[PDB]
């Protein structure tokens, strides 16, 4: 009797995942031992280690421009190994469009980067996404894809000589991505592609060349973790093993363009119970900007009504639809191990909550 | 059927903990979803998150003088926290003990912190302890408590009134500790406390005096996790899941006294059937320093028959059994979810082969 699980991060993973890591908890592959248990440093583990790293580059179609590692510390490391490894003497500018860019903005200018906020949607209190003209000539550009906590998305990304770096954390792995300009994308992989604690990064080589000129600590370097195939230290074996049935089971659904079809799908229909409830429901993001992931929404007229929609959500087996303090009102968490009739569930829901409450 | 695993990190886990794990996968405490796939800042999690501080402190008799903090990274990325916040304009004392030493000398030396190495073993291959002076007017002194690949082992922590600083990775929760003058004692969890990708730091509070006053990376500042009780972003949920329910199965033993007394049980017998051995099996460590937690040791007279060792005991159902290639050899890992009746097959399983090769 599982819950329909809508939280946004940790979510929820598809279940033949779930089964399958189950079954083989205590004894993998008839091994005699867990996953859990081995060193990375086995033959074992490295058939998972580098048959994950080649299936998200099958997944994306990218090419030996780009190396996959796979780090500990989520999203978050990140908004700092960014600037410590790509930046130069130069100026490094930042798309404002939530939660995660402040934050992301707030590190690089910590480590004494010269940073320049090209773009903004904070004072719309970030309902949509800016406008975004990066510079020519900048050390890199920086947007974050999907914002979660607005649900708002890049529907394009910005067209620029300057290096993009991508935070696709809420995003990650939902569709097809123009990687022509493309010097980082990444993602904490506990959205969309597995569980917490793991990081998927996708480098590309001429950034690693600005790694190898940095004199920083080996743990934040990407250079040393690309040289060693994300093997430096000890990796989340178990997080890996995790993201590489992810890998498989994206593959064995038809790919990005596949699962990006069915989160339209899905999307379209709750989006519509909003836009049909005679004002009931409103979303937080202007309609251009809608995200397929994260769909952030009130109830207009009556806000106590919130907390009310939630327990009885909760009391009808769905879960996770509490919106972020900063926001409040609701939010449903769309992601890939989503389907779509467990959005008709939510849907039937809004609709039963409504004629009851009117 | 399951191995006898003597990893030496990722390592074998109480299988108890592994069932309930198992169980509970799909649908935690029967609430209807996993462990893995709801929020951190739940009730739920949270009551997980703060047991697993609470007990990690009962096990080592702490009081409020310490926080313990759950981090990302491993011990390696302590390697450089450490210095980052808790080094100032002065020296910084290290002593050298093994790989783990040299790796975090490095990377202090990397962020340019003026460190002493005040004793080193390095000299005679690390086959023991040397004899450590640390000085009264240091910012820190840095110890390794347990050198994982040379088998050796601090009995006594170095007296001094600088700040002790303690990597015990590979001994964690083996025994009892005096923190009279432990300023941080930390480990990666992977050896005895669980699995890989979650570090479990004791820090006392004026060492988080020190990290206020640091400008860093808000991922790299111990204060600022331990002002957000280590959920600052989001921690890696299965991995602290995990600990707690170590945290359980080490206070059901009777706590430290009794899992050391266990450990010296299984130690002893490992080392008297080398040193009963005729020469055939010698150890790498002086017999003083010996670890408890890692017997490396060689077949003296001939090489080329530890491969062939490593691959029997394969076959007689024991993994974990190749020495680290800097030394060669056999090692041993006897971490406390191994038990005497598996030290005793591998004391017959030696007498066996000495038998046949010698």
């Amino acid at each position: 009797m599982r819950k329909i699980n809508f939280s946004a991060g940790p979510s929820t993973l598809p279940l033949e995942i779930l089964e399958q890591a189950q079954k083989e908890l205590c004894d993998y592959q008839g091994r005699g031992y867990s996953i859990m248990e081995i060193s990375h440093r086995t033959k074992v583990f490295e058939e998972v280690h580098f048959g994950a790293q080649e299936k998200a580059k099958k997944l994306y179609e990218l090419n030996d421009d780009y190396e996959v590692l796979f780090l500990q510390g989520g999203a978050s490391l990140q908004f700092a190994m960014i600037p410590m490894n790509l930046a130069l003497n130069g100026v490094c500018e930042y798309a404002n469009t939530g939660v995660w860019t402040k934050k992301a903005i707030k590190e690089a200018q910590i480590l004494g980067v010269n940073v320049k906020t090209v773009a903004s949607s904070e004072e719309s209190n970030f309902d949509h996404i800016p406008r975004v003209e990066f510079s020519d000539n900048a050390d890199y550009a920086y947007i974050c894809s999907n914002n979660t906590i607005y649900g708002t998305q890049y529907q394009n990304y910005p067209k620029t000589k300057t290096p993009l770096i991508v935070d696709a954390s809420s995003d990650f792995f939902s569709r097809k991505v123009d990687f022509s300009n493309i010097a980082l994308f990444y993602g904490g992989v506990q959205k969309n592609a597995g569980i917490s604690g793991l990081s998927c990064i996708f480098i590309r080589k001429d950034m690693l060349e600005r790694s190898k000129n940095k004199q920083i600590p080996s743990m934040l370097n990407y250079l040393t973790h690309a040289e060693n195939q994300s093997l430096f230290n000890t990796p989340p074996t178990f997080a890996i093993y995790m993201f590489n049935l992810e890998m498989d089971w994206l593959l064995n659904q038809g790919g990005l363009d596949k699962v990006h079809e069915k989160n339209s799908q899905k999307a379209t229909m709750l989006y519509e119970c909003i836009d049909l409830s005679n004002g009931f429901y409103k979303g937080h993001a202007d309609k251009k900007d809608r995200s397929l992931m994260n769909v952030s929404f009130n109830i207009a007229k009556n806000k106590d009504l919130e907390p009310l929609f939630v327990k009885e959500a909760e009391e009808a087996g769905m879960i996770g639809l509490k919106g972020h303090r900063i926001l409040g009102g609701i939010r449903a968490s769309i992601y890939n191990a989503l389907n779509l009739d467990q959005v008709k569930t939510l849907c039937e829901f809004m609709k039963e909550f409504q004629g009851k409450y009117a």
